[PDB]
């Protein structure tokens, strides 16, 4: 069930148009603050940085 979603989204940017990778950008810069919810958790921080990144992750 589209599972194989990442070589075919960062294509899409791809054909879609170039002007998505500014855009893929914010989205591919939050992936980072699910990392860093690793960290962030030493103190539920992750569900205090989740919801600011994901707004529904909150920490997980």
């Amino acid at each position: 069930r589209i599972y194989k979603g990442v070589i075919q989204a960062i294509q899409k940017s791809d054909e879609g148009h170039p002007f998505r990778a500014y855009l893929e950008s914010e989205v591919a810069i939050s992936e980072e603050l699910v990392q860093k919810y690793s960290n962030s958790a030493l103190g539920h921080v992750n569900c205090t940085i989740k919801e600011l990144r994901r707004l529904f992750l909150v920490d997980d």
